[PDB]
């Protein structure tokens, strides 16, 4: 049977990865073994690693972490016999794990494979990562037609490149099969509003609170679940500004199963997340990206996203099209699923080993 | 404050090959070159990191390179990083320097044999480089021609040349060969070891005993298998001297006043017919087909009548001499390019 090594590091690698794994569980002409470089998501997929490196920490230094990944990881898929490495998107461990894998002449697949901003190193390792994974890789699982074309410029074989779609619609399905967010959303419009980043912090928070603020007052009917950042500091300016409003749940960083559960019943998304730009629109959920730039520009061409920044007259007007124009909601809604790809992508992964293996 | 350039290398050949442009980094005042090695020309170097070794796991040596020479170039405060050819220093050094946001440029870039894994690691190296760094200095047209087929702009592509020219400008066994036209035979690859070695050999036996006037020169692999089969056959020859891997200097001196070179090394098919010397290659392919292609370089296997026959031609016939000594000299590139890098380096930055 072939014994197909599973490597990441974080949980967006691990949501992906999940429903190939469960997939080369289920089939018996495959074998996964799972090494992470990296618990929770372990628990609600059933991935059970067979080994944890424990090499990866916060504000480690990026040469740090890929020193030790291409140290360390050679022996492990040695001692479990691993006939190819799977690796996803454009994590630092995805490109680490690829060239420890090349260097012991183990053949790497690549999920989500293809993408490209045309932006040189912004992000930053992103960009030069998924072009680093992309001459390490035999095998090429690409969600669109069109990241099968990046692939082809870059020098790959048309071979070696199936468009499989994404694997993330099967992971969110999965997690689809509480306390007052169910309560408190059910019968209105929910709006989801997460804003994490550094720069968004301080001003920026305050200018999206005072856009909410304008919206609540003119639609009494509409609802808004605001995810607190842990930093008291940061949670600080929703809290000052939201607290008192009714219309407003300000709730506790939510787990990844509360969140989608949410992120489904909610009628659009305000984000400054490249995560969330991915999921709302594969959920089916038009996209208000709380930014001047996004990492995932498909969204923004696709039109199932919009850059509204954190103007707050940009963002009552952007919000109230979308609740008062069925048109203007269904032109985001419909491009979103197929943006990112189709679904069932891991059946379509296995059918392009089994033909190769 | 000049344009703080590092220099990273870990091997001889790569070292060579760089030379000419760390000369040239020294010369011109809006440079500082600063050499870092991982492993005769004036080379200094700033920082030394014992971390290669022989037989050494590759994953050990690229961890070391990609954890430990951020350090010592941020502390230099290096400008731009230049790395060399298609080694897992070139390749260990540029990642390392991308982690510290610091540009790198690539000498020697675009060389594609369009053979996947062969060899290896060189061919895959080539390809991770090539999207690591910012500027690239190929040494013909076809390798920028490379570059654009895997999303190379063409803003970062110059045709600078091949500085090995110019590096190369810069007893016993000349007793041997003084007044004699002599032969360097250099043979070291696996798949060459015992019968073909013996089929070498007897063709260097049949031409000594053809040309009285003809002398070769062989240096001995420090293989014991491969020098058991040269001894057997070639050590009673008095045309014939076997001697113990050459230095560098006496092994170039030696090359400059052979009459033609007889090797299957990708190196020597390099090196030779830059310094004019018509190259028979001891194999049934080559990762220098260039040489092929212009006619400074011909297939020979280890097929001892072809030897022979090919050898001959070359003694016997001055005007096919100059038609495979001719197209050598510029196949692998123009020279005069260590000053086009320079270019490129101050148009750019
Ligand atoms: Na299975
Ligand atoms: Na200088």
């Amino acid at each position: 049977a072939l014994r197909v090594g599973i490597v990441y590091g974080t949980r967006p690698e691990a949501i992906k990865l999940a429903p190939l794994v469960l997939a080369l569980d289920a089939d018996p002409g495959f074998e996964p073994v799972i090494i992470t470089t990296g618990d929770e998501i372990n628990e609600l997929f059933g991935l059970r690693p067979r080994h944890n490196l424990d090499i990866m920490r916060p504000g480690q230094r990026l040469s740090a972490m890929a020193s030790r990944i291409v140290g360390e990881l050679g022996d492990p898929l040695l001692d479990e016999l691993v006939d190819v490495a799977v690796v996803q998107g454009d994590t630092s461990t995805a490109f680490a794990a690829a060239y420890a894998a090349a260097c012991e002449r183990i053949p790497v697949a690549h999920l989500e494979a293809g993408l490209r901003t045309g932006d040189r190193f912004e992000p930053f390792p992103e960009e030069i990562n998924r072009r680093l994974i992309t001459q390490l890789a035999d095998l090429h699982f690409a969600p669109t037609a069109d990241a099968a074309g990046n692939l082809l410029a870059e020098g790959v074989r048309s071979d070696d490149v199936y468009v499989t779609g994404n694997t993330v619609i099967d992971a969110m399905h999965l997690v689809l099969d509480n306390r007052e967010l169910d309560a408190f959303t059910e019968g209105r419009q929910t709006v989801l509003l997460t804003m994490h980043r550094r720069e968004s912090w301080g001003i920026p928070m305050g200018r999206v609170a005072a856009a909410v603020a304008e919206l609540c007052r003119s639609r009494p009917t509409l609802r808004f679940v605001i995810p607190l950042h842990p930093n008291p500091e940061v949670r600080r300016v929703f809290r000052s500004h939201l607290s008192s409003l009714t219309q407003v749940l300000l709730c506790e960083p939510l787990r990844y199963s509360e969140f989608i559960r949410l992120m489904h019943r909610a009628v659009l998304v305000l984000t400054d997340s490249g995560g969330v730009q991915e999921e709302a629109p594969t959920l089916g959920k038009p996209v208000l990206v709380l930014r001047d730039r996004t990492e995932r520009p498909e969204g923004i061409a696709a039109g199932c996203a919009r850059l509204v920044g954190t103007d707050p007259a940009l963002i009552v007007k952007e919000v109230g099209r979308l609740l008062d124009d069925p048109e203007a909601y269904e032109a985001m809604r419909r491009p979103g699923i197929v943006c990112y790809g189709e679904g069932d992508a891991a059946a379509r992964c296995l059918e392009a080993l089994r033909e190769r293996w």
